[PDB]
């Protein structure tokens, strides 16, 4: 019922996916055999620096809750919850830039080394400040008003 992923123990909480194979193409035109997870669920991201909540729908990011201890902890936590989503967006985010062995870890293992494109790609919202929330910028940099599309900063 437990599984790891980027160095972050996930939980799911909540809902239920199905498989399904899919041929999807990287920002560098590379043919990657992803298995798509259909359905929305729910998961808990637990790591030695940061934890969060993650609701996730097919290839959707739904929203994800994170609390951190450092910047660096809430941008790992950041990066695992997005290659975990399998966007489209995050896919494309792969630019310059072949990858070399999953394909899952293939990307977590690119956007580790750097979540330019990635952040930069995301797509930024207005936060409602309902949640008491805090939004974070594609640099990282905390915001009252504006926050990555989904991702919410708790304490
Ligand atoms: C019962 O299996 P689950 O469906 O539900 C817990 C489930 C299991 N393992 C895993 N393990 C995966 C994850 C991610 C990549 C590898 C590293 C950890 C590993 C793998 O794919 O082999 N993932 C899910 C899973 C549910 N939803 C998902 N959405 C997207 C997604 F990339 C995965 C998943």
């Amino acid at each position: 019922s437990s599984f790891s992923f980027g160095g972050f123990t996930f939980k799911r909480t909540s809902g239920s996916s199905i498989k399904r194979e899919e041929e999807v193409l990287t920002g560098n035109l590379q043919t990657l055999k992803i298995r798509v997870h259909e359905g929305y669920e729910e998961f808990t991201m637990v790591g030695k620096r940061a934890t969060a909540i993650l609701r996730k729908a097919t290839r959707r990011l739904v929203q994800l809750i994170v609390s951190g201890r450092d910047e660096q902890s809430i941008a790992e936590a950041i990066i695992v919850a997005m290659v975990f989503s399998q966007e489209d967006c995050m896919i494309k985010a792969v630019r310059g830039n072949f990858v070399n062995l999953n394909p899952m870890h293939q990307l977590l293992r690119h956007f580790q080394k750097d979540a330019k494109v990635l952040f930069q790609n995301w797509g930024i919202e207005h936060i409602d400040n309902v949640m008491g929330m805090v939004g974070v910028l594609p640099d990282m940099t905390p915001s009252t008003e504006m926050s990555m599309r989904g991702i919410r900063v708790s304490k």
